């Protein structure tokens, strides 16, 4: 099956990063032909620790923005929601409505995405259980949605630390297409992220078998107003794509049948 | 004065939240050196399953608990899920309260800030305690003004929660802190054979109050039916909690 | 029942330290004449991190500074063994014979102490779950043990951190007399402790209900050869015994019947 | 080269230990750019149960690994579990094999170290990837040159151990690291279907050998029963890492 890559800003700081990453990831897609890319970028970052940290520039700008990447460069959005009224403005524009972490249990914000008619993926909170995704999904096709993609972002392992337990792959694509995010899963939550480790982890993903990857690259990630300690420069991008479809090529025949 | 946070987890019918308001009102006028919050949820917002009991909405909620502070005189508080609950609520919660899952949703603890109420914040099971400060800063950034934080375990591998009582003092340094015993053993996606003993750990390390979900019965609870203390042994327990903090207050360290 | 309070130095790093730290148990021992004092310390340090570190002068050594304390103020020992030949010199003076946490499992030492006919107590294994005690009292029972002892002193929690989950008081209490280590819950593993959380978890424990307290006390814990950031001073141990027998006192109408 | 250690978890009979060293001798003349150490051990030292299955004692064991060495030429590694067993166990094993719960006891590393043999330790379930590089130089000091260290996983609350990848290249900055495929998915007081997942995994990321437990019959392993890799589908997984292993080696980062 196509293999699904979504990248881009963690945050929308200006409708100018987005088309600057937007410009590499059309460039990629014209050459990973056997790769469905969708840009992701937040037009809000609505749970950051501090109240003093960047956020965004409010929806309306948000989704014009994403609009014009769409516009530009014929490449699939997808953003996340926060609370349910957002679902409806949204959805003109994304083909995918995310769904954040710590709200993966909000009943009715699930419900808004899938009534909208577009895919749903849904980040996998900290704490919960891979088997535990199967009644989200269950509220999702409840509501309506059709493409449901569930993905592992690392789970809670002692006090602002992460870890991926890979056994998470397998299980949940018994009810769902996976995504694994490369760059939340090595991020050390509260703790100021271990950049060294996302190559590695990514690697182990796509070996172990998923239906995605999910990647926050930006130009200068030291600039970044977000994330900066994790997003992925956007030089680096192409070098890891060619690697996971590699890895992922070799490993396909050993892939168990769910 | 020591706050006691019960009432039945969910708003299942006024006439429940009636009965169980009427024993608040008793053990008020009981334990008068304890200030008394009744709580119940309008809606629960973040059940696992698509098919279980959420509530009868907001409006029939507030009603309810409105129907309790007129008839008991009881302080009250329930919990938000979006925005544009805050003000609404606001109208009969004393204290506005933040569900775990939620306890870093931005916009939702300055709109709970904005009412002019009280806020009190249940820690995410993903947070460490040192996280909560940021918590408070948001709130009082917002222009709260009471603040309380609220320990109910942390994720502790799968489908298990500990809690890891060097949290009390810890989040003590800028906020109330309120003990959840009732959340605090039930097992996501509990025992309470262990409610009692870990609440006597509370008070005997030291908190500003405690919170119990409490039901006529339990079993037939439709919500929290697992952890739920029955209403008749909620008098027990307090007087228990009382007693211990009574004597080990003498040795709460200071801030 | 009497209440026991098993303290002393961490490690023998000397005769004179133990005769000191020996003098001040003796005296509170008259004074609490309620609770049981048995006076430990560690012969050796089988199990540093660093080969760098301080280990100790000897089983030799310790048995006679050990059978020094008991001579001279009547004091009941206990001491570790780390390998099933130490058992029976040591079971020569201790009259509990303590298993490391990280030795839990190991069948011949838990059996090498048990013939002895001296009281064991067995320190829970920060990996192991608290029903998983079951197992090791039975194959205490088994080896011949007629006192046993079960020591809570934190699981893994993460890396470098441990959690005291007191949910396992009532559930070891079930099999075995259950004591809690006051000092180690609050270790740091490998991290260099925090001290400042000694005295509010030892007064949960009791608030639960245990049957005794472990604690490290050291004249002045900062010029210990070990746990030098968790020891208590020794100035301190008097009124810590007082408030917790005070905490137990109130409490104990509300232990709950196992 | 890559290192392939592998056996029947315990050495229920030498005749066991000679039909399983049969397979990996074929697979070692097959795979001639892997080294094959065939792994038993002749003591279950730590079960759960006391009425658990251990072993027919250290003398048999040495004497069936012998057999196996003898009558096939593969190199021998098992466990020992106090330190005066390590001189004798050296007679035969070629790597002394040190348990998860044994990683911190001093005198058990020097022992093994002592004995000129390689030294394989598996990380305890308690222990932080960084914190072996204390346990490096513990053999080091011991005057060990060939040292490994075995990653099987960390405790993750309660009877559960997860695979924290990163400790593979966080680990490889001291010691050869080593993937124990069957332990790593074991419940502890496990999940046959996330052996080969994870045994992929493992070498996307990059290790120096892989650990199997492999029995004829797992389903009659009087140890690991649940977690033995069936004789007849260790070719297969071979094949499979190395395959694996060819491609993404391109990408291993340097120490
Ligand atoms: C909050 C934003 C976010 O992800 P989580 O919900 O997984 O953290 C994101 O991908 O932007
Ligand atoms: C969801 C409801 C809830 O608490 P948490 O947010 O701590 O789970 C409650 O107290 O009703
Ligand atoms: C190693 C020494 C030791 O305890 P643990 O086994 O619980 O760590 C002790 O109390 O001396
Ligand atoms: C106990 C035996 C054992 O491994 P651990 O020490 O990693 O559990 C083994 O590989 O035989």
């Amino acid at each position: 099956e196509k293999f699904l890559v979504i990248a881009g800003p963690c945050a929308i700081e200006s409708e100018e990063l987005l088309l600057k990453v937007g410009e590499e990831i059309k460039r990629l897609s014209e050459k990973f032909k056997e790769v469905e890319f969708v840009f992701k970028s937040s037009f809000d970052k609505a749970n950051r620790s501090s109240i003093h940290s960047f956020r965004g520039h409010g929806l309306e700008y948000g989704v014009k923005a994403l609009r014009k990447v769409k516009e530009e460069f014929g490449l699939k959005i997808t953003t996340d929601i926060h609370e349910s009224w957002q679902a409806e403005p949204v959805a003109e524009v994304a083909d995918i409505i995310q769904i954040p972490a710590f709200l993966c249990r909000q009943t009715d914000l699930l419900l808004a995405a899938a009534k909208t008619g577009r895919a749903v993926n849904v980040k996998k909170g900290q704490f919960l259980a891979p088997w535990d995704t199967k009644n989200v999904v269950e509220k999702l096709k409840f509501g309506g949605a059709k493409e449901i993609y569930l993905t592992e972002r690392g789970t809670t392992f002692g006090y602002n630390n992460l870890v991926v337990d890979f056994r998470s792959l397998p299980i949940m694509k018994q009810w769902a297409k996976v995504i694994y995010d490369a760059t939340h899963s090595v991020q050390l939550p509260g703790g100021l992220g271990m950049r060294e480790f996302i190559f590695p982890l990514i690697r182990a993903a796509v070996a172990v078998g998923c239906d995605g990857v999910f990647m926050e690259t930006h130009p200068e990630p030291e600039k970044a107003l977000s994330d900066a300690s994790t997003q992925l420069p956007l030089s680096q991008l192409e070098g890891i794509i060619e690697a996971i479809l590699e890895i992922r090529e070799v490993a396909s025949k050993y892939y168990e049948t769910i």
